[PDB]
């Protein structure tokens, strides 16, 4: 029972390029997060959604063996998953992971709260850092 509260980029992508991919990466996430997420992109920073039927890209839903999901399209390959699923993602692309932005995922944890990092090719467009919510 966690939502999205606030992202910051991988360096060489700003905040807002991480909260759209964040977004495409989340469309398929059935978890409860995965609509936090989408949600934190508009609220935060920018009220966007995904383009796959206009790419025909496919979405790619989460699984609890890479802990992760993401999505493929025309002009876009992003995922999203735990810093571990993500970062052993980066390097199998044969690309690497911002360690100052891993390092505010590691300050999201510390805080309680839970960063997702995603990646738009090879590397981290940034993490997203999800917080507990308090009901009633």
């Amino acid at each position: 029972n966690r939502q999205a509260s606030e992202f910051i980029p991988a360096q060489g992508v700003d905040e807002k390029t991480l909260a759209d991919a964040a977004q495409l990466a989340s469309l398929a996430d059935e978890t409860p997060e995965g609509r936090s997420i989408v949600i934190l992109a508009k609220q935060r920073f920018n009220l966007r959604e995904r383009d796959v039927q206009s790419l025909h890209a496919t979405f790619v839903p989460f699984t609890a063996q890479s802990r992760m999901s993401g999505i493929n399209i025309d002009n876009r390959m992003i995922r999203k998953g735990s810093v571990d699923a993500i970062r052993r993602h980066v390097e199998a692309n044969g690309g690497h992971f911002p360690t100052d932005v891993d390092q505010k995922v590691d300050q999201v944890a510390r805080q309680g709260a839970t960063p997702l990092v995603v990646v738009e090719g090879s590397r981290v467009l940034g993490v997203i850092a999800l917080k507990d919510i308090v009901k009633g």
